[PDB]
């Protein structure tokens, strides 16, 4: 028996739902007890468990409100997640790392008990929308004890993720006219090594906005990644391997990744 597994044998109608199974409370974090990040909104299952937890990046002049919706939905699945605010709106994407560090700590050290009492401090994950997500490549290439990254659209002016060693989804957005896929998303994606679990999900129709509004295909492979990799479920892989079919008449306009994944 896994001990990590949480609700139900997954279908795609569960991971496509605007909810998961689970019940969701929220705390506001203010920008006063912020420390090394600008506040936020923890979201977490009201069920008594231990469950992963997940610190979420917005990106350049981005606000906790382009992430919210990805934080209260993953949570709904099983997780604690953090959405932050960034110290400022203008910080780089290897300021915006040191940030979601600092939101895992917070989550792990200075919230309520409630939140505290609901985390497994040793299966964590980060994700951020553009800069954001350049700052979770960032913090995962530091940080090999981390469970998952997933970089939503990201940008970043560093093009070789070469050390990162952790499990790493890349969401990149086919119109992308700010973080171009050409430019960031796939030489990103190319340059993790072929000897960890990553895989590349590029959006049909999307542009650089497409992960600050509910989306059922980020939800969807978002939910299935952490679940795969901070919560070990194998149950979830059926949804990665092979992954959603692409190209003309397809789900999405590009999935890579080196399935099989290693147990």
């Amino acid at each position: 028996a896994n001990p990590y597994e949480r609700g139900p044998n997954p279908t795609d109608a569960l991971l496509e739902a605007r909810s998961g199974p689970f019940s969701v409370s929220e705390e506001n974090v203010s920008r006063l007890s912020a420390s090394g990040f600008g506040g936020g909104t923890i979201y977490y299952p009201r069920e008594n468990n231990t469950y992963g937890a997940v610190a979420i990046s917005p990106g350049y002049t981005g606000t906790e409100a382009s992430i919210a919706w990805l934080g209260e939905r993953i949570a709904s699945h099983g997780f604690v997640v953090i959405t932050i605010d960034t110290i400022t709106t203008l910080d780089q994407p290897d300021s915006r790392a040191e940030q979601l560090n600092a939101a895992l700590n917070h989550m792990i050290n200075r919230a309520s008990s409630t939140v505290r009492s609901r985390i497994d401090s040793s299966r964590l994950a980060v994700m951020g929308h553009s800069m954001g997500g350049g700052g979770s490549l960032r913090l995962a290439s530091q940080r090999p004890d981390l469970k998952a990254a997933i970089p939503l659209t990201p940008w970043h002016l560093n093009k070789n993720w070469s050390s990162v060693r952790v499990p790493t989804l890349i969401i990149g957005a086919d119109l992308d006219t700010i973080a171009p896929v050409l430019t960031h998303a796939r030489p990103f994606y190319n340059s993790l090594p072929t000897s960890i679990s990553k895989a590349y999900l590029e959006l049909d129709g999307a542009t650089h906005f497409a992960p600050n509004i509910p989306n059922k295909i980020i939800g969807k492979y978002s939910v299935a990644w952490l679940k795969r990799f901070v919560d070990n479920d194998t149950r979830y892989t059926q949804f990665l391997c092979p992954g959603p079919r692409d190209g003309l008449f397809g789900e999405v306009e590009e999935y890579r990744s080196t399935c099989p994944f290693l147990e």
